């Protein structure tokens, strides 16, 4: 494992810095015997291939490192050399240390202001406990200097370098914690860009904008919405601020930063959409556009949802051939073979309504399985924002569907299966569009966090409920007539009456007229108490204690899908239905860009 | 009772001094009186054996003190004698009331530095508000005066010596309340030892270390580990560290310190687990081998019980002998016996899964029994960490498949009694293996201390109104016919069906077809009111208002079952399995101790 390896590496560090005098000198800063040892090689190396000078900076000691690089000035230009820590200089050492002294010391001596940590312990990972990006320019700027910034642009830093992942030190400063200086370092490097460097895409294609979208870094989104502003007016309490939408909007972009944003698995991300710009067009976007045609969608899905029911209330039976010889037998009707289901006017009518449920059905996968693959499969069906388990069941119901055109067309019996299973998944896939309703949508959100939360929980344990009393209530019944009390007469029917029993969806089972077994009392008299009385009331007072929890991320959460509904209307839907959002610049002489126009009180 | 006789004591002794003129002076502080006394028997004793310099040194009287001993030095030396206060001195009184100035003047006089108070009102037991040990310097270390702990060692206490607990100083400061300068103490005590008194075991075995895991003490086991961990390097935000888990772990010591911490008593206890090296540590051990070998032995039970309820299911049966002559009687198969019972394929089959299920239960015991003597049965039994009401439901299934295959072998008639409750208990304890798993974990503690609480209050309530219905139900219908309403046709049925009502698990009993008594519409629509409207309803108010108390304990109780099966896994299964945890130092020069790096960021 990794950590076991990052502890090796470590562990034989400091045995190679106790083991090597020099090493040794260098961390512990006694003068004295450094001095003899470089009056008696220097380019000893320890287990990571570090030279002493690294050491040196790793421990702070700027008289050891002055010491050092005054007997072999080379020092200060060497990397680190083996796999956790490859292209680690003492300069990157020292500027996260923040030892200024020492950081001159070494450009003064032609430390590489270029040099890159390549080395696994710097890259983006859970690995690690910082992401700093390689250069010493991208350290000094996450650990918050800005004398060190100044002096390494000074010694001719490249302020447009990359990382690995393409990040430049703007896309780093976005992912740093440390928000009250990260806002002042960004404005200090793009004093020294003066292409601008705001618009270089990392290897994900995100600019350093669009990546504080994915990140959810509001403080960093806020700070550069105010050079993406100008205020037009004030007059007394009253503000008129005109916000640039180019980033915001994304027209024509690829995936768009309002896509970036609500897609994002970042549960951050979603506060984005709370921010001035962001909140006020994708709030003029639903309610002029994406309320007007989700109700649209909503009515034709309810009534696409109302002929595929009628086609399954109207479904082609005939009396059946073969005799009823077992008495235990009710079957009574049976399926019409496909050359005699299509003979009067009512089946050529059903016909209808199975084209149009058959054509909704392939409508539904032509919508569906282009997303998978624009979205990725695991977030497509993951995401709660995007609709994730509406799309599993729709795309079940719309297979269900056109398993069972296949089921007409070769005269095989058993519609009722692929049927039954296609009217409770196509019904309940209606309560997709709940999302678009303040009183149904956050309702839909407890609904799926109680299914794969406490549902989930109280189905493991009910479920060894269930298995030890079937089985004592089915061997209790064993040796008594199946006719005076059916409930437990065989394994199955005694698995789904305890079930039906734990939920007290069937009565107790009792014959006033005949002698039970004593200990089916016993047995019943302890299932009543830990299924009906314990547990089922058990479960209600879980789920009121889940509810007073999770009811504010219950409502940042349906707003959250109000706005990936909106998007995805936007992206899915003609053009000509979706006018271009904000007001056009060019009409006004502001050039080719489009405004949102803020009024505010303060 | 114990605080009878302290109070009587307490009495006496103030009697003594009022009636004794020089005790009553030396109570008074009144020099003139006192200068009479003894220049006009110093040996003067209260109630419990004590001199006038005792009741000097009690009362703060600094002067009386020396008046007492210039006339009587000897008084200095005295113990006083009498069951409650045997051995304590004027030094103990003088030191606990913090009187430097008459220490120092009963040191002067050779008041004894090791004398101890091993009388009753000293010893640690609920009966006594303090624990101080038994001598001077652990009075003066409780105490918290640094100066008089000090002074008692430069006139050579004993810093090294036990009270009859076996506790050292050391271990009696962990027992304080005080933490806030106990831990300063603790160090000051240390600079005096410089075996090491920190590895002195007391009577339990405990030292120090092992007794701030059992008795909670998280600011003096943090305190401790800071002479227990080396600071490897710090790099700008990040720092490694190096902890020795030499007595964390207790690599083969009888009772490891994670042992004590899990198995104790003390509700804190389990907060000695949330601390740096102990949470790293336990999480490791967790994830890499507990959790594994966890669902293994929770999969291998699963499929133990699906064997034993086969056996169940499959279970050998005949056509009865005797007819049925009653026309209430409904038995119509019976048990076959030994010599018909094992005939076909299928009964051979069924004796493999039946040998299967004996060989378990077998091994169960061998499992349980030896833990009961290890831990003590009141404990073993008794803590929800350790898995006590499943040793207890494991045991009884065990012992219920015994008596079965007892049963069998013997012929006799009635298996369907243990089987049904082997069946029940042998399922239910599959919620054991419940701790594992984040999801099911906390719930199963709420399902235990719903049972142990609001279903026990719930229940002797409940039956108080079952026990007034069923019997003005049964009265009720004694006069009527048993075939037209049979649900109240007996008192046991009755009873049965009044439970039944509570719980509505069967319907209200009505016969449109005949008048039934109008005392049974009262009676039933107050107990539909008493019963299924207030009681049953108030069941789930009064369940809902204890899971939102308890939830945060129920988390903390998780993690601590968490840590207990850890540790009952790596004591019980082969040591190959379970490689020594941490990183060996021998390997880098750090000779025999086992260490764990953490890696934090500040
Ligand atoms: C999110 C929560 C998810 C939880 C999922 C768990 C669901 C468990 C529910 C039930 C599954 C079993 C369905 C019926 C199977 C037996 C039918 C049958 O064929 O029975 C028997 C044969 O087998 C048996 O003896 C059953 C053996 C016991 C199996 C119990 C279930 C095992 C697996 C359960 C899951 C384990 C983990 C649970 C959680 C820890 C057929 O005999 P008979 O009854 O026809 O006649 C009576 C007997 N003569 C023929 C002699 C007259
Ligand atoms: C955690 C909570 C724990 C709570 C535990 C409490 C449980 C109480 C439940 C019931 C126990 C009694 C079970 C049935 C016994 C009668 C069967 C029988 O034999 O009845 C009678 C004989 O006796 C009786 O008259 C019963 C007398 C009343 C006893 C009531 C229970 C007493 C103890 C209850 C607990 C006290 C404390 C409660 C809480 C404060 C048999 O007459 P018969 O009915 O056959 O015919 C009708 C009558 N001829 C024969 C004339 C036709
Ligand atoms: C025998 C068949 C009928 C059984 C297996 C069918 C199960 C259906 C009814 C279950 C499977 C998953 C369930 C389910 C999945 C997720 C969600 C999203 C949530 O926000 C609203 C409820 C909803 C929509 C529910 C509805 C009921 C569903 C669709
Ligand atoms: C309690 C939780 C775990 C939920 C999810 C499980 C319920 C179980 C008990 C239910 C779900 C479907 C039920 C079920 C399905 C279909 C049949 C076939 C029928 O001819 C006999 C009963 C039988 C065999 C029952 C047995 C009990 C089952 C398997
Ligand atoms: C007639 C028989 C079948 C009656 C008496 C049997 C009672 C059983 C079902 C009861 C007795 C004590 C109960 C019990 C004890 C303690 C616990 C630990 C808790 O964390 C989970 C529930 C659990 C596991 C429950 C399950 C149901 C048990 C085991
Ligand atoms: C309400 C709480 C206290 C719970 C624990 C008690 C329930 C009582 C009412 C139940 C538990 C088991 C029941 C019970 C066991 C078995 C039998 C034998 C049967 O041939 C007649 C009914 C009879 C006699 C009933 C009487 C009512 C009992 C004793
Ligand atoms: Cl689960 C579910 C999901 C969506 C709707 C859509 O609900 C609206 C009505 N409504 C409800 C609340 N506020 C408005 C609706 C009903 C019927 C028809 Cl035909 C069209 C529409 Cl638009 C109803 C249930
Ligand atoms: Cl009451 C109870 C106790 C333990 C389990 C063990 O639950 C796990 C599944 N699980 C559940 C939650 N997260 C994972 C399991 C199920 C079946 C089999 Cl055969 C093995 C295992 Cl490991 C299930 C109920």
């Amino acid at each position: 494992d990794w950590e076991q390896y990052r502890d090796r590496v470590n562990m034989l560090q400091q045995e190679r810095i106790r083991d090597s005098p020099l090493l040794q000198a260098a961390k512990e800063n006694d003068l004295r015997l450094l001095k003899i040892l470089l009056l008696n090689d220097f380019q000893q190396r320890g287990a990571v291939g570090e030279t002493a000078l690294h050491v040196a900076a790793l421990y702070d000691n700027l008289e050891a490192a002055t010491l050092l690089m005054e007997a072999a000035p080379e020092l200060a230009k060497e990397p680190a050399l083996c796999e956790p820590f490859v292209g680690q200089t003492a300069l990157h050492i020292a500027v996260m240390n923040q030892n200024l002294n020492l950081v001159r010391a070494l450009l003064a001596r032609g430390a590489s202001v270029s040099a890159r940590a390549t080395g696994a312990a710097f890259r983006r990972s859970p690995h690690n406990l910082i992401y700093y990006g390689e250069h010493p320019l991208s350290f000094a700027a996450c650990v918050g200097s800005e004398e060190i910034v100044r002096l390494l642009i000074e010694h001719g830093a490249d302020i447009r370098a990359q990382d690995s992942l393409g990040n430049t030190v703007l896309h780093i400063l976005i992912l740093q914690p440390n928000k009250t200086f990260a806002c002042q370092m960004y404005n200090l490097l793009l004093s020294y860009d003066e292409q601008s460097l705001e618009l270089v895409p990392n290897h994900q294609g995100l600019t350093p904008f669009k990546l504080a979208g994915v990140e959810g870094n509001t403080v960093m989104f806020q700070h550069l919405m105010q050079k993406r502003k100008h205020v037009q007016w004030t007059c007394g309490p009253l503000t008129s601020t005109l916000y640039d939408l180019t980033e915001i909007d994304s027209w024509g972009e690829e995936l768009s930063f309002l896509e970036l944003v609500v897609s994002s698995k970042k549960r951050e991300a979603r506060q984005i959409l709370e921010q001035t710009p962001v909140k006020e067009l994708v709030s003029f976007k639903w309610k002029k556009y994406g309320r007007p045609y989700f109700c649209v969608l909503a009515s034709l899905y309810i009534l696409y949802m109302i002929c595929f029911t009628t086609c399954c209330i109207y479904r082609p039976l005939k009396l059946r051939d073969d005799n009823r010889t077992d008495p235990r037998d009710i079957t009574i009707l049976q399926q019409k073979l496909l050359q005699e289901a299509y003979v009067t006017h009512q089946d050529n009518i059903r016909l209808v309504g199975e084209l149009v449920t058959v054509t909704g059905a392939v409508i539904i996968l032509l919508l569906e399985i282009p997303d998978i693959f624009r979205v990725g499969a695991s977030r497509y069906f993951g995401q709660t924002i995007l609709g994730g388990p509406f799309h599993v069941i729709i795309i079940t119901y719309a297979s269900l569907v056109l398993l069972t055109m296949v089921m007409r067309l070769t005269n095989m019996n058993g519609e009722v299966v692929p049927l039954s299973f296609a009217l409770v998944l196509g019904w309940c896939s209606v309560m997709y569009f709940a999302r678009g309703f303040q009183m149904l949508g956050p309702f839909t959100i407890m609904i799926q966090k109680m299914i794969f939360g406490d549902l989930m929980r109280f189905c493991w344990l009910m479920a060894v409920v269930i298995l030890g009393f079937a089985s004592a209530f089915h061997i209790t019944f064993q040796t008594e007539d199946p006719n005076n009390l059916g409930e437990f007469s065989d394994y199955p029917t005694a698995l789904f009456s305890t079930f039906e029993l734990f939920l007290t969806i069937i009565d107790g089972p009792a014959n006033y007229s005949v002698d039970l077994p004593f200990m089916y009392c016993i047995t019943y008299a302890a299932f009543a108490i830990i299924a009906t009385l314990l547990m089922l009331n058990l479960f209600i007072a879980m789920m009121g204690d889940t509810h007073w929890r999770v009811a504010q991320e219950r409502d940042e959460l349906w707003r959250a899908q109000v706005v990936a509904t909106t998007v995805m209307l936007e992206r899915k839907m003609p053009r000509f239905l979706w006018p271009r959002s904000g007001i056009c610049g060019y009409e006004y002489g502001l050039g080719d860009r489009w405004f949102l126009r803020v009024e505010n009180h303060h």
